[PDB]
């Protein structure tokens, strides 16, 4: 068995009318509202548009989804609508269709983002432990609202540079948390993983966001994206083996009952753990403090009851300027 450490009645005290999204009916608003701008992004499940508002003229994204099954729909919806108004969660404007084909698109707010790729090389020290917080808040609400997001990446983070806003993004994995329910393992992105979903443990958390966060966490101050650079699911468990060696890793599978496949087992082998510190170099020296490095050590832990809670992250020392510029 394995249950959430926090927030985990969280579902279980609010009713039906909150988490029983199959039972969601989707009101559409008027397609013409929205114009398109510029396409900004594609992915497997849509593609990616920067809209106008031809009422109030106000920019927006326009997410036009690709083939998709009712219920996953309902899904995004309901969990988008349940968090908005959140901390650094993105808001839901409008949810419209196209007549002909049924078509659906998903209008949220706009955010002049700036890719990661370009974006994070020139953060400082500061900026890494701001935006950090800034998504520690979206998650700890997330969390505290009975909903993991299953997909923590820099792809999903929009941030607004400028105006230091940001905003977590693509609802599309997340779910609603029951304790003991056991979820499918095929969610997040390959590089942001966890253990729990690479060893089949189906009753995980929203400890597995702090996973991913992590490894975003670790990519950006050692400079060195994406950090556990895999091919496929197995060889992203081998990556991370050769890190935190395989000592850890058989306690944590001894601690669940679990029994990792032949072939699996085969390629993991047995490796020592490295010490974070053998990653840093002259390109990541200005970002790799102690601090930084207890922080990040304390997320990337293959037991996911024992990584810290968002809560937990955003009281870390390392943020302490973070937090003590905000209380002003
Ligand atoms: C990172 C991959 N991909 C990029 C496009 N996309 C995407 N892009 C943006 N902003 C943006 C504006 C100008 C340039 C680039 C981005 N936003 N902003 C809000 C959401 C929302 N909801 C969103 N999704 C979805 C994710």
């Amino acid at each position: 068995m394995s249950k959430a450490r926090v927030y985990a009645d969280v579902n279980v005290l609010r009713p039906k009318e909150y988490w029983d999204y199959e039972a969601l009916t989707v009101q559409w608003g008027e397609q013409d509202d929205y114009e398109v701008v510029r396409k900004v992004g594609r992915g497997k499940y849509s593609e990616v548009f920067e809209g106008i508002n031809v009422n109030n003229n106000e920019k927006c994204i326009i997410k036009i989804l690709k083939p998709v099954k009712k219920k996953k729909i309902k899904r995004e919806i309901k969990i988008l609508q349940n968090l908005c108004g959140g901390p650094n969660i993105v808001k839901l404007l409008d949810i419209v269709r196209d007549q002909h084909s049924k078509t659906p698109s998903l209008i949220f707010e706009y955010v002049n983002n700036t890719d990661f790729k370009v974006l994070y090389p020139t953060l400082t020290d500061y900026d890494i432990r701001y935006y950090i917080y800034e998504l520690l808040k979206a998650l700890d609400y997330c969390h505290s609202q009975g909903i993991m997001h299953r997909d923590v990446k820099p792809h999903n983070v929009m941030i607004d540079h400028e105006l230091r806003k940001l905003r977590l993004i693509d609802w599309g994995l997340a779910e609603f948390y029951h304790p003991g329910k056991e979820y499918n393992v095929r969610v997040a992105s390959r590089y942001f993983k966890g253990p729990e979903l690479l060893v089949d443990l189906q009753d995980y958390d929203y400890s597995l966001d702090m996973w991913s966060l992590g490894c975003m966490f670790a990519g950006m101050i050692f400079r060195k994206e994406p950090f556990f650079y895999g091919h496929d699911n197995h060889d992203q468990l081998v990556k991370i083996a050769k890190v935190l060696g395989t000592d850890g890793l058989n306690a944590y599978l001894n601690k669940y009952r679990i029994e990792l496949d032949p072939q699996l087992e085969a390629l993991v082998g047995r490796h020592s753990r490295k010490p974070w510190l053998k990653f840093m170099n002259a390109d990541n020296q200005h970002l790799v403090s102690p601090e930084a490095i207890d922080f990040l050590d304390k997320l990337l832990r293959y037991d996911h009851q024992e990584r810290l809670t968002a809560l937990e992250a955003m009281t870390h020392p390392y943020f302490q300027q973070v937090r003590a510029a905000e209380n002003s």
